[PDB]
Parts: structure tokens; sequence; C-alpha cells
């Protein structure tokens, strides 16, 4: 009975602090693990700038904006899209960041999102 969307506040991490630099070894695994870490409260977000992606591990999981009107309760509506070797699995809007495991690193901010659970 999972609701279609969940309001989450994600810790924003600096890339050089991240200890576990991705979720796994295949597109299906990284999407699965991302969704589990989101449910457990153990997922962080790295904002993408020059130099960030080469310091993280593929496949990547991005959170991308899913619409233009829903910022319900101050949370941007987003969905997950994976990337491996330049091919994306999903099509969505602008990237808010790359998701990574959170294992206790100190964040620099929080990003409020309304996440589509599949
Ligand atoms: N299918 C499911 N994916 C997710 C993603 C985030 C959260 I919180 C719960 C679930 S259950």
């Amino acid at each position: 009975m999972e609701k279609t969307h969940v309001q989450l506040s994600l810790p924003v991490l600096q890339v050089r602090d991240v200890l576990v630099r991705g979720f796994g070894d295949s597109v299906e695994e990284v999407l699965s693990e991302a969704r589990q870490h989101l449910k457990d409260g153990t997922c962080g977000l790295v904002e993408v700038e020059k130099g960030v992606l080469p310091q993280l591990e593929q496949p990547y999981v991005f959170i991308k904006r899913s619409d233009a009107r829903t910022a319900p309760h101050g949370h941007v509506m987003v969905e997950l899209v994976a990337e491996l070797e330049g091919i994306q699995y999903g099509r969505s809007g602008e990237t808010l960041g790359v998701l990574v495991p959170h294992v206790g690193e100190i964040p620099v901010a929080y990003r409020k999102v309304l996440l589509r659970k599949n």
C-alpha cells in the first residue's frame, strides 16, 4: 500500500565526503538499492557540477524533475532515472542531483522532494 509519492528531505553531500560512491553494478540494482535507501532514510544527494560525476561510480541514479506545477508543501516532484555508459533508463526533466548512500557524512543542506515511488 505504498502511496504513489512520498515527501522526503534529502541530505545534500559534498562529493569529496561521500564514502560509498554508488548503489551497485547494474541499472536494475542501482534503482532498487536507491529506492530501498530512500525508504530507510539512508540516501543522500550530490549536486552535479563539473568534476562530480567522474568522482562517483556508474551506474548513476539521478533524481529528475517530473512536473512544472507540483511543489506541494515546498517539495519538488521528482522521479528516478539511471545512467550507464551514456544511456539513460527513464526520461524526465532537469536533474536535481545524483543519489548516493548516506552513511553518516555531514550534509551542507537539505533538498525537499516529493518522490514518485515507481
Ligand atoms: N517501491 C518502492 N520504492 C520506494 C522508494 C522510496 C520509498 I520512502 C519507498 C519505496 S517502496
